[PDB]
C-alpha cells in the first residue's frame, strides 16, 4: 500500500 499522498493533505 504506497497511498499516502491522499492522506497526507489532510494529516499535514
Amino acid at each position: 500500500v504506497f497511498r499516502l499522498k491522499k492522506w497526507i493533505q489532510k494529516v499535514i
